[PDB]
C-alpha cells in the first residue's frame, strides 16, 4: 500500500521553484516533480505560487508544497488506494480539489501525486514505466513506436531575449531509420546551427535561450528558417531533416490582430489581421520543409484556425487553443481547428485527464504531440508517456541543456530495452498510433 | 556479486555523446554518466573519443563505450570484486588499463565503472551514497557538512560566445544558515542578475553559456563584476554573497604572456599580460570586490606565477588545471606552495580511488577541495552526495539554471532534509569544511 506522500521545493531549470513529490510504497519510494511553463495558455490549470515578493522574488510554492503535506497526503494514505488504478487514483485527488481548474490545492499539487502513483504502479507490476502507461491508456503494444523528437534548436518569443516574435523553431528528423539516428543527425545540425549563427551573428547569438536553442537577436521568420536550413546542407542531412514551427501566436495577439514585433514601442499600423497571417506562414511552407505548426493563431481565435486549417496540408498542432484539456478539445474537433494535440500534463493536472485527452484526439483521427514546459527538471516521465501512449511524436527541448536531453537519453534507453518489438515513426509520426 | 556491467552512448548538456555504465547487482541497477569538459587541462587522463568526422562531428564515444562492454564488463564480472571495497574496484581497472593516463581503455571507459561500483555499495550498505562515500574517504560524521555552493552566474572564455576572457564569475551565498537558504538567496541575485543584463546590454545578453551563466559581450573582469555586486544590491543580500573567479588563464597563456582578448583572433600583442602584471589585475579585483576564491589564475605549468601570487593573496587559491586531480602534481603544488585548494575533478584522473587520495592529500596538506562538474554535464548527481561524503564545506556545479546542474543542487536540497540535525552549513568556513567542528 501506499504508506506516505511528500513534498518538497526544488528547482526548475530556468531557476524557479517547483514541486516534487515522493510516493512512498512497499516497492520503494517513487519521485515525480511538476513542470513549469512561461507563455502558459490562460485555460490552463491552475498553477499556484505564493506571490511573496521577499522569497524566489514571488514565485515560491510553499503553498502547493502544503496542500500536498497537509491536505492531500493525509487523506490520500487514509484511502488505501490501488495505485494501479489509475482513474481512482486521480477521481480521488479531483474530488479532494472540488474545482474545475484545481484552484483550490493547485495543478501543481495534484500532479505530483498523480504521476509518481503511476511508477509506483509499474514497479508493483514489475514493467517499465512505458508499458504501463500504455496499459492505462490502451495503446497497440505490438509493436511500440518510438517518436520523431522534434528538436526545438532555434529560441524566440517568451523563450529567448531578443526581437524574434515566434517562440519555437524546430528540427524532425523524419528521415532516420531508428531514435537513436534520428539523435545523431540531429545532434549533428544542432552544432552546426551552433557555429553559422556565431559566424552570421557574432559569437553572442549562439548562446543558448530557456529550451537549449540558439537565440540570435533576428526580426524575421525567414532569417531564422534560412539558418536552418543552411544548417542542415552544412551537416550533410537535407531531405532526412523536417521543420517544426511553433509560432505561440497568443503572445502577441492584442486588439484582434497579431504583433510581429512585439519584442518591441512597436508600430500599431503593422500589426497584421488572421487573413495577414495565414499568408505569411503560407509563403513560408512554400521555402521551407515545414511539416508542423503550433499556435498559428490565438488560444481563443476559433475562426482563424478553421479558416487556416482548410488549406494548411500539414499538422497543425493545437497547444494554447486545447490547453490538453478533453472540453476545450472537443470544440477544436468540432471546428476542425487542427489536427494534433499538444500534450502537457500540467496543463490539466491528472495523468488520467491527459490521457482521456490524448485518447480523444486520436478517435477524432488526430495526432498528439507530447511535449515538455520550457521550465523543466531532471524528471524523464514524458519520455516514457510519449512511447505508452505510440504517438510518433515528441518535442522536449533542443539536443542541449539536461532537462531537455534527460527525456532524450531516456529515449535512446527505451529504444535499446524494446529491441525489435519498436519502430521508428519517422515519415509517419502524425498517426504514429495508428502505425501498422 | 556483480552481474552485469553494461555501457551505452547518451548526450551531455552540450549534445555531444558521453558514456553511460550501468552495474547490476542482487540490489538492483546502478547507472552512472561520465562528464566532459571543454576547457581541459593538458594532464588530464584521455577522453578517448572516435575522431570519425561523419559522426557526431568527431565526438563519437563508441570506441570507449566498446571498451567497457568488450574489455571492462567481462573481466569485472569474471573477478567477483566486492563492491564495498572501492580500493579493490579501482586498482582492478588501473590494472586492466595498465597505463599512467589511461590510454589503453581511456578514463571515460573507466570512471563509470568506478562510480556505479560504489552506488551498488551503498546499495548493499543500505546507506545513502554520500554517507558510503564518507565511509571510503574515512572523514569526519559527526556533523556531516554541507558545503557552500559556489554559482557560476555570468560565463565567459571557453564557456559561451563574447569577448569576455575570464571563464567564471560565481557567486558564494557564504552567509546563510542552511543550504536551502544559500540556494534561495543565490538564485534571486541569478534573477536579478540577468533582469539587469538586459537592461545594461541587451536583450541577447541575458541568454546562458554551457553552465548556465549570462553571457553579455563585455571585454573587462571589471564591469563583469560590476554586473554582479549591482545583482547582489537588487537582491537586497550585500554582505551574505561573497564572489569567486575561475580564470582558466592556461585557455589564454601563451609565450610567457597572458592575452585576456584571446578569442579575438585580431588580438592586439602588444596588450598582451606579463604574470606579475596579471598578479596586479588580481589585486585590484580583490580590492574592489568580495572575492574570497580565485582559481587557475595562472598557466597550467606556469608554476613560478602561482607561488609568487600565492605568497601575499590572502584568499582561496584553487588549483584545476594545475593539478588535474592528480596526487603526483598536488605533491609538486604542495611542496612549491603554488595554491590552497584543490578543484576536484573525478574524470580528470579517472577513478574513484585515484580521487579521493587527492582530496585527502590536499586536507593533509591544510588545503581546501572545491568539488567541481564539468562544463559538458548529465543527469547524473554523484558530486552532489561526494562533495557532503568528502566534508569538504565547497562545491561548484554552475548557475541555478539548466538542469544538468539544477540536478545537484536539488539533490543537495534533499541530503539537507534527510540529514536534518546531523548536519552543518560550511558557510563562512568553506575552505576548512573538512575540519569544520
Ligand atoms: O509553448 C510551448 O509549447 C511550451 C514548450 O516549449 O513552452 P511553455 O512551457 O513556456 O508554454
Ligand atoms: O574549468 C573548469 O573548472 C571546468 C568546470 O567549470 O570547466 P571544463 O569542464 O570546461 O574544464
Ligand atoms: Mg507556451
Ligand atoms: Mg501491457
Ligand atoms: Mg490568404
Ligand atoms: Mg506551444
Ligand atoms: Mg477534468
Ligand atoms: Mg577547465
Ligand atoms: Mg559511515
Ligand atoms: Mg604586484
Ligand atoms: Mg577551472
Ligand atoms: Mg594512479
Amino acid at each position: 500500500a501506499v504508506s506516505k506522500v511528500y513534498a518538497r521545493s526544488v528547482y526548475d531549470s530556468r531557476g524557479n521553484p517547483t514541486v516534487e513529490v515522493e510516493l512512498t510504497t512497499e516497492k520503494g519510494v517513487f519521485r515525480s516533480i511538476v513542470p513549469s511553463g512561461a507563455s502558459t495558455g490562460v485555460h490552463e490549470a491552475l498553477e499556484m505560487r505564493d506571490g511573496d515578493k521577499s522569497k524566489w522574488m514571488g514565485k515560491g510554492v510553499l503553498h502547493a508544497v502544503k496542500n500536498v503535506n497537509d491536505v492531500i497526503a493525509p487523506a490520500f494514505v487514509k484511502a488505501n488506494i490501488d495505485v494501479k488504478d489509475q482513474k481512482a487514483v486521480d477521481d480521488f485527488l479531483i474530488s479532494l480539489d472540488g474545482t474545475a481548474n484545481k484552484s483550490k490545492l493547485g495543478a501543481n499539487a495534484i500532479l505530483g501525486v498523480s504521476l509518481a502513483a503511476s511508477r509506483a504502479a509499474a514497479a508493483e507490476k514489475n514493467v517499465p514505466l512505458y508499458k504501463h502507461l500504455a496499459d492505462l491508456s490502451k495503446s497497440k503494444t505490438s509493436p511500440y513506436v518510438l517518436p520523431v523528437p522534434f528538436l526545438n534548436v532555434l529560441n524566440g518569443g517568451s523563450h529567448a531575449g531578443g526581437a524574434l516574435a515566434l517562440q519555437e523553431f524546430m528540427i524532425a528528423p523524419t528521415g532516420a531509420k531508428t531514435f537513436a539516428e534520428a539523435l545523431r543527425i540531429g545532434s549533428e545540425v544542432y552544432h552546426n546551427l551552433k557555429s553559422l549563427t556565431k559566424k552570421r551573428y557574432g559569437a553572442s547569438a549562439g548562446n543558448v535561450g530557456d529550451e537549449g536553442g540558439v537565440a540570435p537577436n533576428i526580426q524575421t521568420a525567414e532569417e531564422a528558417l534560412d539558418l536552418i536550413v543552411d544548417a542542415i546542407k552544412a551537416a550533410g542531412h537535407d531531405g532526412k531533416i523536417k521543420i517544426g514551427l511553433d509560432c505561440a501566436s497568443s503572445e502577441f495577439f492584442k486588439d484582434g490582430k497579431y504583433d510581429l514585433d512585439f519584442k518591441n514601442n512597436s508600430d500599431k499600423s503593422k500589426w497584421l489581421t488572421g487573413p495577414q497571417l495565414a499568408d505569411l506562414y503560407h509563403s513560408l511552407m512554400k521555402r521551407y520543409p515545414i511539416v508542423s505548426i503550433e499556435d498559428p493563431f490565438a488560444e481563443d481565435d476559433w475562426e482563424a484556425w478553421s479558416h487556416f486549417f482548410k488549406t494548411a496540408g500539414i499538422q497543425i498542432v493545437a497547444d494554447a487553443l486545447t490547453v490538453t484539456n478533453p472540453k476545450r478539445i472537443a470544440t477544436a474537433i468540432e471546428k476542425k481547428a487542427a489536427d494534433a494535440l499538444l500534450l502537457k500534463v500540467n496543463q490539466i493536472g491528472t495523468l488520467s485527464e491527459s490521457i482521456k485527452a490524448a485518447q480523444d484526439s486520436f478517435a477524432a483521427g488526430w495526432g498528439v504531440m507530447v511535449s515538455h514546459r520550457s521550465g523543466e527538471t531532471e524528471d524523464t516521465f514524458i519520455a516514457d508517456l510519449v512511447v505508452g501512449l505510440r504517438t510518433g511524436q515528441i518535442k522536449t527541448g533542443a539536443p542541449a541543456r539536461s532537462e531537455r536531453l534527460a527525456k532524450l537519453n531516456q529515449l535512446l534507453r527505451i529504444e535499446e530495452e524494446l529491441g525489435d518489438n519498436a519502430v521508428f515513426a519517422g515519415e509517419n509520426f502524425h498517426h504514429g498510433d495508428k502505425l501498422l
